């Protein structure tokens, strides 16, 4: 699913806050992490990224083509490309567990600044 930028900051309400990070940091990332689209693949040579984050089938979720994943969020990918983002943001949380927001370099390069633009309302 192509989201707008509204539908993200309504979607994520359950990530907001986590870890110190803020939703305009979440839309601004998701943004350029994804485009704000819920079912983007970027299938590698090796690893492949799945969904509104692009979560790589090399840690965190398990699929055909990393078989010896970690599966760290205990969870198939193709899970990261549906449209519900319950399970995408419990996986999420963990990423923040253990590596944190840094994890995805666009949010300090990019989404710590204006976040003004990404507000919804
Ligand atoms: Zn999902």
């Amino acid at each position: 699913e192509q989201l707008t930028k509204c539908e993200v900051f309504r979607e994520l309400k359950d990530l907001k806050g986590y870890g110190g990070v803020s939703l305009p940091e979440w839309v601004c990332t998701t943004f350029h992490t994804s485009g704000y689209d819920t079912q983007a693949i970027v299938q590698n040579n090796d690893s492949t990224e799945y969904g509104l984050f692009q979560i790589n089938n090399k840690i965190w979720c398990k699929d055909d083509q990393n078989p010896h994943s970690s599966n760290i969020c205990n969870i198939s990918c193709d899970k990261f490309l549906d449209d519900d983002l319950t399970d995408d943001i419990m996986c999420v949380k963990k990423i923040l567990d253990k590596v944190g927001i840094n994890y995805w370099l666009a949010h300090k390069a990019l989404c710590s600044e204006k976040l003004d633009q990404w507000l919804c309302e």
